[PDB]
């Protein structure tokens, strides 16, 4: 049931049209391929409930990836944002620039990339749910989704008042846990969730020191944009 | 911090708590994959999460953790959260990818189910649990609307399990740390505490039984439940 537009000829991430709160999760694949400079399309999903999408992600959300297999005989597929970053550092990142170059790297990066996959990101994304999307509105479980939120801030500040601990998992250079936190731990989103972003001073610098590359940027501009264009839905360009 | 005068890494450590039918769901994925590769390991019991010494291991309080030697020798390492836990282990110790995965096309389906089960299954059952126990007041509106996405998310597992030929999760032909961080939150006793009959999700439920009958995950649920029961209550068990 695949539309006529959808070809792998490279990677292929597949995005929503872009919103202040549809992106915060597209934009980290979108990060990490700018960041390497690897080739890749834009597909903006008009209906994430399309049957053809499910089978590319059962789960029914962005972002997802498409893309040629190493020999490029077959087509592989990569969906939770999490597992994208993973993806495309194991398929590009062969320096192991931002997936981690050695064992003792890459003990680290899984501990703070987990640690949003399992705590800040969920809680975020059910926050969101329930404060938008769910037909009733539950103050009491917003509330403490908030809270949550404040205790994983409060994590992540402790961690970047280490001695010399200039980013979350290693302190000479951003990684793939950087890539996927600063989205859920910046001002913008802090403001949204109702919180003071002031208060977490480490953090706040921290997000500011990953803004000012030049490839976080191009992805945040590039992703507002996407089905905003001359082509609404579909394969982009 | 000071560390407990038992606390010492000769080899793998793995932190747990006293077996319990509510403390061992996470605490036996790392344990399950430490059992199938044979690698060795030491287990130590935390009495209180809350000590200062462990904080400095894993910033979340919270079981399972790991202290392990570097590859050369020189640093001590450690992995916390359970998913991070069989990163790290599949790393450090499987060389041929036989639960980590061999390749870029197998390793892209293993991340696919364990990272479904990071970022959905395991924070839904995580909240529900919450809600339905520990949360001072009873939201039921939150807690079925958390009992209805676990159904989705067994919905999801079953599709997969139906597909030809799919005996696991990520691959075909063998269980990977995708199957072992999964198992746990789909299975007849969790789906049970769910409020949930597991015969709905068919394949599934075969799948859970045919990853239980391995040797390796049976030994792991036996010594998760004798931790803290044995000779000694809390720190360093002697294998």
């Amino acid at each position: 049931e695949r539309p006529s537009d959808l070809v792998v000829n490279r990677l292929v991430l597949f995005v929503v049209k872009g919103t202040a709160t549809s992106t915060h999760n597209t934009v980290k694949p979108l990060i990490l391929l700018e960041e390497l400079g690897v080739p890749h399309d834009i597909y903006v999903v008009e209906k994430v409930s399309a049957p053809w999408f499910s089978e590319i992600n059962p789960h029914k959300m962005v972002p997802a990836i498409l893309d040629r297999s190493p020999d490029g005989r077959d087509t592989l597929r990569a969906w939770e944002s999490t597992s994208t970053l993973m993806y495309i550092a194991d398929a590009y990142d062969k320096d192991g620039t931002f997936g981690g170059r050695n064992v003792q790297e890459r003990s680290e990066i899984n501990n703070w990339l987990t640690l949003h996959t399992a705590a800040l990101g969920p809680t975020a994304r059910y926050w969101l749910y329930f404060y938008k999307l769910h037909p009733e509105k539950l103050p009491k479980t917003i509330e403490k989704l908030r809270s949550n939120i404040t205790v994983q801030y409060d994590i992540l500040e402790r961690r970047l008042n280490e001695p010399g601990q200039q980013y979350l998992a290693l302190k000479d250079r951003p990684t793939i846990a950087d890539i996927a936190t600063l989205p859920f731990a910046m001002k913008s989103t802090a403001e949204l969730f109702g919180l003071e972003f002031e208060k977490w001073p480490k953090l706040q610098e921290w997000s500011v020191r990953m803004g000012e590359r030049e490839a976080v940027k191009r992805a945040w501009q590039r992703v507002a944009g996407f089905g905003h264009g001359e082509k609404e839905y579909g394969m982009l360009e």
